[PDB]
């Protein structure tokens, strides 16, 4: 027996984002499990319920709501974490694939590839269930960003650094570039950079109804951005949010 | 009164790639423009077509094929824009409607579509939208199954010739080679690297080989030239990811 394991990508919040590889593995599975909402708001739980249910025409198909393990705030804790989403997702698969045989999905922001730990989490189970990982990709809020502004990724010929908030507060501005594009940023740490020759393009809730997109000289947009930004969370109670910085010296 | 122009990513060869927001752009469109065939085989300017026919549902959209002109840089990317031009002045002559580009992968990486695209702002009443697609950097990861990056890590994205010119990109352990003929992996010390390399991504001519660098140069080398010889040309990208 043998189970095949599909992470979809599923976008970054415009269900029109979805792929017909994307609806194919849907349509394929037995089972597809999907976190219930819990505290975190940002996983919109809701939403890929109904990016699913938009296109699964397996009238076999099982959707399974399960609820997502906690992590222990007063602990490796992170590890713990997802070796009990990994003991949770392997408990689903057993109960509701019980013969081992059989193909399981797991819907994904975005692409599974990019700043997402259910590929990692996913490795775990290949040692106790007989398992083979396939992946499906998706938009990612990069490329969303990018359509967003209607703006290139690269300089023409040139590399492009992806990194963190955290990894450009630490370090500072990536040697070997002149763009940069941060992600998993809950602080706008490009604020923290020297603004000299910097111009970014912004977005929040990209691609949602709730978007909105700044653009301009580092220096001169920064504090519009911190209110947009602070705004969109007060009213929403949670913001996702994007950056490409571009350096001209 | 305006030419709307949507530059449509179409993913990497697989007609699955195609988004529904693609789809919809496709079928709002009163022309979507494509090229002809030409010497360079890469293109798959038929594959384009299929794809398009494959969603397009539309029956008062009119896929139109032209001729795209060939290279210096600056006056190739000037006589694209007045092919272009030339095309929608003769199809909408108007110059009220919606045009498409459809763009391999996404049209924001290494793609000269939009910036093109920007020399024709001054010519027509003009607005620009973009619609992504599936990356090969996303359709190599999800061939191979694995992350783009290490967690909380940097990820370069980089071309061949930057690669060869400047060697190991500085502030990463993790590089993906785009634009490269060449395997210039090759111009590093392969001490340490790992390579995921992947050929004709998502299409079913698909390549893929992974391991320590010293073990699977070679391999990789004799199945690129064995795709270019066979089909004429090649298209390849891979990741490497260092642990020293
Ligand atoms: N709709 C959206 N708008 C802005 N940023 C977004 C977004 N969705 C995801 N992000 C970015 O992605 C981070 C979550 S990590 C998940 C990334 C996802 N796998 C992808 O392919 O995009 C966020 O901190 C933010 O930087
Ligand atoms: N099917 C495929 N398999 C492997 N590499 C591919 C590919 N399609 C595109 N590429 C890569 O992309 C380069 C062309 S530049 C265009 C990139 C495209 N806009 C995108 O989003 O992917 C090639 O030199 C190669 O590195």
């Amino acid at each position: 027996h043998m189970i095949e394991l599909s992470l979809i990508g599923i976008g970054t919040g415009n269900p029109r984002h979805i792929t017909g590889q994307a609806v194919d593995a849907m349509n394929a599975a037995d089972l597809i499990l999907i976190p219930l909402k819990g505290a975190d708001k940002s996983d919109l739980a809701g939403l890929r319920r109904q990016i699913c249910a938009a296109h699964l025409t397996n009238p076999a198909t099982k959707v399974i709501d399960f609820a997502l393990p906690v992590r222990d705030a007063s602990n490796k804790g992170v590890d713990d974490w997802h070796d009990a989403i990994a003991e949770t997702w392997l408990s689903e698969i057993t109960a509701h694939v019980p013969g081992l045989e059989g193909r399981v999905a797991l819907l994904v922001w975005g692409d599974p590839s990019l700043y997402d730990s259910t590929l990692r989490i996913a490795e775990r189970l290949k040692s106790r269930l007989p398992l083979t990982t396939k992946v499906i990709p998706g938009i990612t809020a990069i490329q969303a960003l990018c359509a967003a502004h209607a703006i290139p990724l690269n300089d023409i010929g040139a590399p492009v650094v992806i990194t963190t908030g955290r990894q450009l507060r630490d370090h500072g501005w990536p040697a070997g570039t002149e763009t940069v594009v941060a992600m998993l940023d809950g602080e706008c740490s490009f604020q923290s950079l020297p603004p000299d020759g910097l111009t970014i393009f912004w977005g929040a809730c990209v691609a949602m109804p709730e978007e909105v997109l700044i653009r301009g000289p580092v220096a001169e947009v920064t504090d519009e951005i911190l209110q947009a930004r602070a705004d969109l969370r007060a009213r929403h109670g949670w913001v996702m949010d994007i950056y490409l910085l571009r350096r001209n010296v």
